[PDB]
């Protein structure tokens, strides 16, 4: 009741996403929802729609991060160039803090993840860190150590710079630059 046909669209994307990709959805919507969603991930999009915070464009952005060009053309009928135009204005449904982290992990390869860890041990001092854990996992892991903050990353930029990833460093600057303005002195 009130599920509308939009429920089906939501259901189709959940099935299409891999068990590995669905993790990104929770992470990205983690800020929006305190993981209040039951064990089933399908329910995650259900609560977003109810909140009315689920934008058609937002789904396209979410599909892009998981590197799914086929899904964009299948569900939202959006081509790859559409993503650049969409991101041209740099619009974000939720704080770019979560999206930035997901995007950064996407750009980094498996090899880079292992390399990034070596740098982390030097400052972490051999904390809870394993090569098995993905980049996304590493982001939340640092939160526990409070080595990074929403308005202060610093460490992230340094480690990425060492990996000779200037492009990633540039994206972080945009986030920090757009972190504050008239909102608070």
């Amino acid at each position: 009741m009130g599920r509308s046909d939009s429920a089906e669209v939501i259901h189709q994307v959940e099935e299409a996403l891999d068990t590995d990709e669905k993790e990104m959805l929770l992470f990205l919507c983690r800020d929006v929802a305190i993981d209040v969603v039951p064990p089933n991930v399908r329910d995650l999009l259900d609560i977003l729609r109810e909140r009315g915070k689920l934008s058609v464009g937002d789904l396209a952005e979410l599909l892009y991060r998981v590197r799914r060009f086929d899904l964009l053309k299948r569900i939202l009928k959006m081509d790859r160039k559409a993503v650049e135009t969409h991101l041209l204005r740099n619009p974000h449904l939720v704080s770019d803090y979560r999206v930035l982290m997901a995007e950064i992990g996407e750009d980094l390869d498996k090899s880079d993840v292992s390399s990034l860890i070596g740098l982390m041990k030097d400052y972490m001092g051999r904390g809870k860190i394993s090569k098995e854990k993905s980049f996304l996992d590493l982001v939340v892991e640092l939160e526990k150590l409070n080595l990074v903050a929403p308005d202060q990353l610093d460490l992230l930029e340094k480690c990425l710079k060492n990996i000779h990833r200037i492009d990633l460093k540039t994206k972080i600057q945009k986030y920090k630059q757009l972190e504050h303005h008239h909102h608070h002195h």
